[PDB]
């Protein structure tokens, strides 16, 4: 089948990288890069976010495999002394696929919307932040402080996790709002606590009186002027990995922040 | 049809019981507290969590319904003055039901289970509290500290909370683990984060050392002995509700917390 | 004496600063904003912070004084209405002094420090932020995550307690340094507390790979570039109030936080 | 000069405490476990709290040294294998003294008082914990949750760090109020930070509808029955350590958290 490999671009990662092409070249196994079926990200979690953007547009059509030549990675599942192994059982397709679930974030001012595996967050440009956060037409809560993050559940390891939200399973349809920094006295008040939303609910951010915001997707980070709304759903569309061996969720949570 | 009401037992709850009784005296509703099909809880939230098990035998067959006599609650849905238009829709049968999940808790030592509307909770009967945390058979922590609190979604907002969890919306099936007051320094170490689990996944607690527990479930509280295993799952069984207008979970809880 | 107001600058403000002026014109009390020997500050705590940073060359000769014309300050002890009563106190000479400790930020490139009144913070220049922390001169940690906060007992009620940090009464001469979203992993390791300084302790952070820093002091806020050191110690300079009546910090935290 | 040693009591700690008092017996060193002018604690930080506790009605009169068998102290500044050297310190009297602050409890009925190394907490006998707090005789909040516990600045690195609680350097003479679970609501609130008080100041418990009382003084726990107040404030008394070389406090934080 067709297939990809992308590298961090130091020397581990380049010449494994040049390896499993070569042994790539024993098999049935084209390269493209254009319209590839497989993407074999190798290096860390970074790496492997920058080959879920190269592709977003056919997330439908393409399985996702991480090699981790670093520290181990929530993404990046297998270890370089195994990537001969790995050649060889992606080309005779003894792979099943999984599914986690993917972030949609519309900015209007004339819209924008973008795909993120990680989290979607929103900051001011300098000056104080105050949105209101208005949760399925129902205005929630006006919100002070330096920032949200929005995050799937794969995602909740990440930013989520350094901002108090939980952990999520990735087999649950939903995003978790994390504050930044809120502040909460006499007159301003907000929620506190993560907020995890379901299938079809709708996050919409909506200015008080600046209307600038740097506004994050992954590793992404623009500035965005005039802007009238951000809103945050959960995607249709979801990232599909080759899955080879028994990897669960709640054992890389122990391997990455236990042991 | 068969109904009963529970009262907070307050002079309040009684009257307003029995001029709910009075009013349902006018229409086909016979008063039946063995075996009802609805349910009418009056008083707070703790009320309505009595009713729940009182007749938690019979989930399959009841839909609940709780009026609040002094704020505004999270199962009671209804404020005294609109008792009168409740007994009228009762009667007519203009009502839809909706369904929360619950979480099923099991202590073996020779085995006994439980059902919880908001969570159940793990403390030590007075020395320290040490577990080995196990999910889904797999050892994933050894938690030292005050305790553990497994909420379901609709008692998100409740101890789960206060603990520092997610609020989680209860179309979610779904538990969140969170921690009372862990220890974490150079020997001893916990994910920190609450963890949310998909239905299915089985979380085990075990004891270290000292067997004896301090149990609660809801606002039940019993010291068992010499505990082999508490074990943590999402019920197959539901709570259902009486509904006869639209009140968004998000707006309860911006109507508890935020104003 | 000689005696300067400031003013937010809405008319609510300039009003009752003219105000004033007439009220002092029936006194001895000349208005002089170079060498003011009382400087009141009519506003919120921003127009007081700004009144502090004005004068911070000559705070051993100054007596600050704030009236909120909004809602309750924590430097802005006085409401409008007692304007007239305050003009008459402070002519009368009828005030006690008292001091709140100061934190003296030194940034090194070839070196500027500066007085925080709240707080000084830092932050990267967009990308991941990464600094070694040193505590007099031993290294304690290498932080990542979004940013480091580092507050005067008048400011723990302020950034500092967003982010988790104690409330220290004004009297302890203290320091407290937070954490902004802080990575904790397999890897990475913060202290994640907040940590509280006495006097003559020193906290240096030191950059880790990049060297460009955006470093705020109070409502200040300015990117420094090609920096070697940040140092944080409590100041040897206090700010002095004129005090007219009891109005105690608790009664003050919880005029503001609680009701 | 007189001196005694507790032990754990385990085989290492007591075969640690007889070589000990074999090498004092070649100097001029009495054994005396009534009026000891040095105390030497074997074991862990749970030893060291015991025989602070047996003679803390001399404070006055003695200078402890702790020994951890296990895991490094916080208390206990010796290894097992630098024993023999600790002896011959001691002997020759090459000693500095240093001085910690300590938390005073009064318990009000009729009235008790303790004093804590590390921390005083209060809980409820089981049911609700709802209490008012009142700061030098001002009214400051009502709290409702799981409990309190007031921390000296040693005891910062221990359940007060747990509970999200500052850590406070030793030098500082204060105490450290944290929150267990506070609930926060519509109706309810508590000002969620820790708080941290100087000498001087009384933090005042009061119930509200039950009297009944867990509290514990470090290891101590015990049920108070018909309580009035609690009353906190920092001791007038200190304990000594004898101090041999450099061993900060940061420093034995970095060691016990960070690595
Ligand atoms: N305060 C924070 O915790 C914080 C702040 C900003 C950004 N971030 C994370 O950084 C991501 C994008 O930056 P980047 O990765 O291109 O560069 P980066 O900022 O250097 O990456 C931050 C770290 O997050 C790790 N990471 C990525 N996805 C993760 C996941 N799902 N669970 C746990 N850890 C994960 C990465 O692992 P590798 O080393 O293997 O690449 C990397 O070490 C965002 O999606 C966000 O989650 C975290
Ligand atoms: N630290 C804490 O926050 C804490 C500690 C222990 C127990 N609890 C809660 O108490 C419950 C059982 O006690 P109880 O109600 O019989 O007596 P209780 O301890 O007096 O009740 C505690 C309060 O929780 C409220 N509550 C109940 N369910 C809730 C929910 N789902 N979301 C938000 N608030 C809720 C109750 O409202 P009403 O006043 O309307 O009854 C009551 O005010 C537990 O299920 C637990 O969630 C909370
Ligand atoms: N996430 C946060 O909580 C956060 C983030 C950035 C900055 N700040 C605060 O903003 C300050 C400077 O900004 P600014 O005041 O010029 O404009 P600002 O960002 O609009 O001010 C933020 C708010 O903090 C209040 N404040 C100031 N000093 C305080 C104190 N000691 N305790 C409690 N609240 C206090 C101000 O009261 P007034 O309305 O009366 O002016 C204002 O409402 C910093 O010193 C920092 O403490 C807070
Ligand atoms: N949730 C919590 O974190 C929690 C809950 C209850 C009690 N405690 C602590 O337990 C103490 C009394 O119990 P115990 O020691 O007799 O038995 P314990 O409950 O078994 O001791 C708890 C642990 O705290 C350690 N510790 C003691 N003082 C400390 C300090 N100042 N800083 C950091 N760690 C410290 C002890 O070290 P060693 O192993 O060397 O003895 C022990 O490992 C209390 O004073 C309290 O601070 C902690």
């Amino acid at each position: 089948m067709k297939y990809m490999i992308t590298s961090k671009g130091d020397e581990k990662s380049d010449l494994l990288r040049l390896n499993m092409i070569a042994g790539f070249g024993e098999y049935d196994m084209e390269y493209d890069d254009v319209e590839p079926e497989i993407v074999i990200s190798i290096g860390g979690d970074g790496t492997f976010l920058s080959a879920f953007h190269q592709y977003e547009e056919r997330l439908d059509e393409i399985a996702f495999i991480g090699i981790h030549t670093g520290h181990l990675g929530f993404y990046a599942d297998w270890r370089p002394a195994e990537a001969d192994k790995l050649v060889k059982l992606l080309a005779k397709g003894e792979y099943q696929k999984s599914s986690y679930p993917l972030l949609k974030t519309t900015v209007k001012y004339k819209e924008a919307t973008y795909l993120a595996l990680n989290e979607s967050t929103v900051k001011s440009s300098g000056g104080p932040f105050v949105v209101d956060v208005v949760i399925n037409d129902i205005h929630f809560e006006r919100f002070r402080g330096d920032g949200l993050c929005m995050s799937t559940p794969s995602g909740t390891t990440a930013y989520n996790k350094s901002l108090g939200g939980a952990l999520m399973h990735p087999s649950i349809e939903a995003m978790q709002l994390t504050e930044m920094a809120s502040i909460n006295n006499r007159v301003y008040r907000t929620i506190g606590s993560p907020l995890v939303f379901p299938k079809h609910h709708v996050v919409s951010l909506q200015p008080v009186n600046d209307k600038d915001f740097q506004i994050s997707v992954d590793h992404l980070s623009i500035l965005h002027r005039d802007v009238q709304e951000i809103r945050y759903e959960v995607s249709a569309k979801k990232i599909h990995f080759a899955r080879f061996r028994s990897f669960p969720f709640w054992r890389r949570v122990h391997d990455s922040f236990i042991e």
